[PDB]
């Protein structure tokens, strides 16, 4: 028992991280088979940033401009290509440690582990979620770019994110591994606002089930509610509307704990209307919406990879 | 920018994790060179737990009783030995992936990453701290035992913890890698209380510096205080007394942020006396004492391993 924020192990992704230099700018890249992926903004200077034409900035580059270092091993680029906002670099050697893997585009609310890298070298690891505004509350210094977000399904590593930008708010935007941005963001140094950051209601609810399971259950309440009724109170506290599909998802928790979904929605509502009044749940003095149903399952079942 | 709880990468420790069966009971062990370390309570049955004599439970064991599985590779035990509350198993093969490593015994307040394992297989990773009561707020299901806590110093992996027990509170106790328990705990199923869990003041202060650095600075206060004065207010809020050595440690933060230690101690005091009154710091609605000065440095500097 006990409950914490925890990431999948990094191990598998560590051996896919490489350093990529072009011009001066060096950042991180990801090496799978005979391809190294990275943010295309590696070809830009601090000036190009303000309004780059990537197509045209790229014509003036050739394979040999792109230095790719695997610790000390220098890989030869024998081809290159821009896919959306990523660059794909054909290289001579295939990665001996390439795991099973896939490129996924997660839905908002979905969580993933992030291995933060500086200069191809991984500095640390943490879990975060694709916030409803399509940002993420990460920790990314300069040099962090091209670091990635991933899930693991026993063997298979799912790549959901590649890091590109920081926003005025101290939050981050980035791409799937096909290089399309989550949200409306562009890889340019222009003014860009997040949008309204809402709470992932379904994830909050699971966090409650996890609480129950761990014998933090004081916030349980005799009241029940209806779906429509509860959403009225959600919308007003800026909570993502809750669908039938969200309830479905919370079924196995619901079953296990003996607490009906809507009774848990009742208990939540009263916490919105009445705050936490000082107390803590699982040590957190606020509500935590960066845990999927699945995350909770995993951690209250002890799954491995 | 941004700030999160993040662990070192696991990678290096993953390749040292193995499964150890004796009797029925299987748990995790750690394989360095030609030795596999694990909690000695692997030789016990659910009954032995209530009051085992380990010496005598052990005489009736021999090398072949101890099954050690590295994925599928079965290692041959050619020797065994009890060190305090751990068992050391001489085996035929040395671990090809053994990194540089050391056995450390951390001080209370010190943090470390934990890679939680079930059946030699690592399920996930999180950071936690040796609480002043010598417990840790972990997430450990049955089968988690022998999972370990570690730091990394570029190359060198420092082993600070091996997991053994859960306590009535949903908290955990365990050993250094020489097998001595942190705190007064014993590997037996008897009644054991944590003791008073105090807050790691010095770590809180660094978390504030990290806040400042990230432009959460509302809690900054014109007042200053004295060391003796502030401790009076600490003791009463159950905060670890603050030494000169703690101030020393907070120097480089102090310098960088331009905020004197005692001015930060002033700002803290008022947060004790006045609560957070609703607001959040770095998204946390309480004070976070599971970040070392060093942790903060690392994350606001981008160090790698
Ligand atoms: C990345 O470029 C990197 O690590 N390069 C070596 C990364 C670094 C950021 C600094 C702090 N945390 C980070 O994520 N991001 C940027 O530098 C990006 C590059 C992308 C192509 C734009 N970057 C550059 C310039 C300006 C911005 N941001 C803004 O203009 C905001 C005001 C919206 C930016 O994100
Ligand atoms: C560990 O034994 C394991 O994983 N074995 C396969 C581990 C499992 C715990 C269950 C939930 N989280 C855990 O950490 N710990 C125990 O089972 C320990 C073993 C040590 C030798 C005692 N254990 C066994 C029996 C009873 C207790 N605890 C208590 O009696 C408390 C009431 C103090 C215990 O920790």
């Amino acid at each position: 028992s006990g409950f914490r924020k925890m990431a999948f192990p990094s191990g598998k992704v560590e051996g896919c991280m490489v350093q990529v230099t072009c011009g001066t700018t060096t950042l991180n890249g990801l090496w799978l088979d005979d391809v190294v992926y990275c943010p295309r903004h590696v070809i830009c200077t601090s000036e190009d940033m303000l309004n780059p034409n990537y197509e045209d900035l790229l014509i003036r580059k050739s394979n040999h401009n792109f230095l790719v270092q695997a610790g000390n091993v220098q890989l030869r680029v024998i081809g290159h290509s821009m896919q959306n906002c990523v660059l794909k670099l054909k290289v001579d050697t295939a990665n001996p440690k390439t795991p099973k893997y896939k490129f996924v585009r997660i839905q908002p609310g979905q969580t993933f582990s992030v291995l933060a890298c500086y200069n191809g070298s991984p500095s640390g690891v943490y879990q975060c979620a694709m916030r409803p505004n399509f940002t993420i509350k990460g920790s990314f210094l300069n040099g962090s770019c091209g670091s990635v977000g991933f899930n693991i399904d026993y063997d298979c590593v799912s790549f959901c994110y590649m890091h590109h930008m920081e926003l005025p708010t101290g939050v981050h935007a980035g791409t799937d591994l096909e290089g399309n941005f989550y949200g409306p963001f562009v890889d340019r140094q222009t003014a860009q606002a997040a949008g309204t950051d809402t709470t992932i209601t379904v994830n909050v609810l699971a966090w409650l089930y996890a609480a129950v399971i761990n014998g933090d259950r004081w916030f349980l309440n005799r009241f029940t509610t209806t779906l429509n009724d509860f959403n009225l109170v959600a919308m007003k506290y800026n909570y993502e509307p809750l669908t039938q599909d969200h309830v479905d998802i919370l079924g196995p928790l619901s079953a296990q704990t003996g607490i009906a979904v809507l009774d848990m929605c009742a208990s939540l509502k009263e916490l919105l209307q009445n705050g936490m009044n000082g107390r803590t749940i699982l040590g957190s003095a606020l509500l935590e919406d960066e845990f999927t149903p699945f995350d909770v399952v995993r951690q209250c079942s002890g799954v491995t990879f």
